[PDB]
């Protein structure tokens, strides 16, 4: 791959639309079991917070050197204000819709002895009224960017993903989709879809061989009119499927500490590279390198320009 | 045959119990578990409902009020959301609040995460109040003492009772009875207490494991003499409870026919004893009523209370 100029990345405008969330971590001690149940008791000593979901995707684009706009729906609560706060110092351009009746999506991880004990999730469906207002703001924000990134976590944020895809493709913009669910007809006309094994296995079933996997993907792209499919395979790296053929990149990870959010790094890198004129094939190689780097960091971290290149 | 006199309601109304100790917030998260965590071999809980109840020294005080007595609550509460909820909950509890504020203190809160009527984890937030705030509340204790009949020391080792010894003296010198819910292994701080109410584990920590019932009586009698404590009341879960005094022993067996949730049963116990004593009810009858109350409150969910209308009909 060819080293990419930072000033070229500077003109990469990525519009991230999807489910934003707050990654909160509780670190504590377990000295005893509960006197009420055969479960542990955690005395929390410390709390850490990072942007997650669509926000994690957006911030990954900024750290790489690109520009990122985040269109999402956030509730009027404590986790909500915390996201607004974190976004203000992230570099991402916030375009947040506010839903008073919506609990802001928050993923609460409870740890002890550097060992996770439980994850507590708060989330719900945004109101239909809010989703329309966000859709209206999308029409406004669409011509202001180059690449559209759909970050789906099935929290109801991308309820009108189909309409938005058509509008972006009708505007000549490239549409990238991080899938979730088994429908995937809503992802019709997407330029690039980026599932992991579990997400792909949900819509096409478990493949019996590479040729079988080759067929199921090719059959899927034709059915859904999707130009390319990018299957991230964890420790197996990733594989890009298109009419131009297949490219398999092995996992480059030197040290594997925390994997969580690596898929976000993958799709953010591809999007921000494509927005910098970088060819799809080269964007994928850099994405795999970025994923291999971000995997050696604790939590849902990012990867800077300086780390990816030198 | 009459075991204990049905206590008149206006007799309990004159009972003024001063609860001092560690107050907390019992928050509950009821959620669904549909998958394992993609990050760890642990469950993922999608919380659907939250509930909150007064706990710790606060739960004891509310038990005092539902029974028909009056309760005052001297405690330390932080300047945060869980703290404001306690303040907000005490507003409709019937308990007279005497709250000392500590801005550096996280309000003690016990967070229980449930799924499919099954507890998965309890998450605790707690710290030590500062010396300055403790001294301020210590002086406020002087103002409250002549306003109350009995003094209930609800210790949960959350730091709120660092000056128990000093307060016990002031209460005893004022001729007031001092009831103590113990914690730790020292118990020299509890010197001069009228009645002390440990569970089996709390007592097992200070005198070790008793090998027989006679061995238990020996250690308790030894403790009482060595600590200048008139009576010791040992709650023993499904065994019921045993009162130890100079006048002898009283064993009351567990009465609950339905055991749903036990959490905070000892709170109901010492609360009942306190309000009964303040209502002029003799100690022996108080324990009997306390055992009846505990048996009732055990059949209820969460940190519940038992009201007069249930205990006496
Ligand atoms: N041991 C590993 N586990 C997971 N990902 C790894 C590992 N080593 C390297 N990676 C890279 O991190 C990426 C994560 O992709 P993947 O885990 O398949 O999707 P995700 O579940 O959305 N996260 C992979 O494509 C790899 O390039
Ligand atoms: N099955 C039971 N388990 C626990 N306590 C019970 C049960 N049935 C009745 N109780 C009553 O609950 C009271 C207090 O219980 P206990 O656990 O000993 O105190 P605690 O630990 O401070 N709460 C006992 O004295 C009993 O009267
Ligand atoms: O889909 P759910 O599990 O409900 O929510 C996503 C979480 O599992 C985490 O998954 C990651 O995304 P990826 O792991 O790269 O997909 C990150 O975005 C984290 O911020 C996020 O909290
Ligand atoms: O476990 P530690 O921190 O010592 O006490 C807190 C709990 O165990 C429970 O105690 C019970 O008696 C009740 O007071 C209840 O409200 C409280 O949550
Ligand atoms: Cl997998
Ligand atoms: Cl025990
Ligand atoms: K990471
Ligand atoms: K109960
Ligand atoms: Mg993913
Ligand atoms: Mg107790």
């Amino acid at each position: 791959v060819v080293p990419v100029p930072r000033e070229q990345l500077a003109r990469s405008r990525v519009l991230v639309v999807g489910d934003v969330m707050l990654d909160r971590y509780w670190f504590g001690n377990v000295d005893r079991i509960s006197p009420e149940a055969p479960v542990p008791v955690v005395h929390v000593q410390r709390q850490e917070e990072r942007l997650g979901g669509a926000a994690n995707v957006a911030r990954n684009a900024v750290t790489l050197g690109g520009q990122a706009g985040l269109l999402c729906v956030v509730g009027c609560d404590e986790p909500g204000e915390r996201i607004v706060e974190l976004l203000g110092s992230s570099g991402v351009t916030p375009h947040l819709e506010r839903d008073p009746a919506l609990p802001t999506t928050i993923k609460l991880r409870v740890l002890a002895r550097q060992q996770q004990l439980l994850r507590v999730d708060f989330e719900a469906m945004p109101t239909h009224e809010v989703l329309l207002a966000g859709l209206a703001r999308f029409d406004v924000l669409l011509p202001q960017h180059d690449v559209v990134l759909m970050s789906d976590y099935a929290k109801g944020g991308l309820t009108h993903v189909t309409t938005m895809i058509e509008k972006a493709r009708a505007a000549g913009k490239a549409v990238l989709v991080d899938p979730k669910g088994d429908d995937w007809a809503r992802y019709r006309g997407a330029s690039l879809i980026t599932p992991n094994r579990a997400e792909l296995r949900e819509v096409v079933g478990q493949w019996k061989s590479e040729d079988d996997l080759r067929a199921r993907v090719a059959n899927l792209r034709a059915e859904l009119d999707i130009d390319a499919l990018l299957l991230t395979r964890s420790e197996e790296g990733m594989t890009l499927f298109s009419a131009g053929g297949e490219l398999h990149a092995p996992a480059l990870a030197r040290e594997v500490f925390d994997v969580s959010g690596a898929g976000d790094t993958v799709i953010a890198t591809v999007a921000t590279m494509l927005g910098a004129g970088v060819p799809l094939v080269d964007a994928v190689v850099l994405a795999n390198r970025a994923a291999g780097i971000v995997v050696g960091k604790l939590g849902t971290a990012t990867v800077d320009y300086d780390e990816l290149f030198h």
